[PDB]
């Protein structure tokens, strides 16, 4: 058994998906027309749009993952038994699983990127060394009720999310707690995957409802439940994702429980392979 997993924000990098664009020139052209710019140039030319700006990152990641998948499947002959993606990457898993088509995913992640891109006054930080239980305790003991858990990445990598000044207060807390190895603020200015994504979540819910969704060929493990998408709640499970924890350690657990399980990371970088190794350890 094998699982294809799709990376999210932080895996992009100029040169990503080099040579795959002209191989799927229809998809590239379709992406160009939906986006209003050259998706090949976003991905691979240092002279054009900065791929690190979330509004562009998500379409860049989404297109590169999509195409990397089509190539893998063509090349191995094998379609995966499960699919999962981290935050942005979930949209590649639903799409590979047949929930919607290339175009539909890209429209979705364009609006995702744009809405995420206007979020302001926020901050996220990775805390390494403590459990999600432990992070929760400390947050509260120290009266930081404003910070949410945005990412459960390994059993001891937790990303926190809140107002900018709140992330700064927590620095002092986490860097003076036993078992914390690292506090590393993320290079973002929105409190993603937290209560502060509320209005954006909604605006984005209404957008999701506007599309017709197909049934899944592959089981997709949801970021929100660490469980497979229940086929009747597809839109609801996806719309719940914006302002809820990415439950990634547990989504990788569920897949290990499924049998003798292989993971392959489709898309740029080895970020998820990393998290999978540490979850497996
Ligand atoms: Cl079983």
């Amino acid at each position: 058994m094998i699982t294809y997993v799709f990376p999210g924000q932080g895996s992009q990098q100029k040169g990503m998906g080099q040579g795959l664009f002209e191989q799927y020139q229809h998809l590239t052209d379709q992406a160009d027309q939906i986006l209003g710019y050259s998706i090949e140039k976003l991905c691979t030319e240092k002279s054009y749009l900065d791929v690190n700006h979330t509004e562009y990152t998500q379409p860049a990641l989404y297109v590169v993952n999509a195409l990397s998948y089509l190539k893998r499947v063509e090349e191995t002959g094998r379609k995966p038994d499960f699919a999962a993606g981290h935050s942005l990457g979930e949209y590649n898993a639903l799409m590979a699983a047949g929930a919607f088509d290339f175009e539909t995913g890209l429209r979705l992640v364009k609006k995702r990127g744009e809405l995420m891109g206007r979020i302001t006054g926020g901050g996220m930080a990775a805390v390494i060394g403590l459990s999600k239980e432990q992070v929760t305790a400390v947050l509260e003991e120290h009266r930081l009720y404003d910070i949410d858990v945005a990412n459960e990445n390994t059993p001891q990598q937790i990303v926190i999310s809140g107002p900018k000044k709140e992330i700064e207060k927590a620095r002092a807390v986490f860097e003076n707690t036993k078992d914390v190895k690292l506090f590393h603020p993320l290079n973002v200015s929105g409190a993603f995957h937290s209560r502060y994504m509320n209005e954006a979540k909604q605006v984005f819910k209404q957008y999701i409802d506007s599309f017709q969704f197909a049934p899944l060929a592959i089981p997709v493990i949801s970021n929100v439940y660490a469980e497979p998408y229940h086929q009747d709640r597809l839109k609801d499970t996806l719309s719940e994702q914006m302002d809820n924890t990415v439950k990634w350690t547990d989504s990788i657990r569920f897949l290990m429980g499924r049998g003798e399980m292989e993971f392959a990371e489709i898309g740029p970088g080895t970020v998820l392979t990393g998290l999978i190794h540490r979850i497996k350890n």
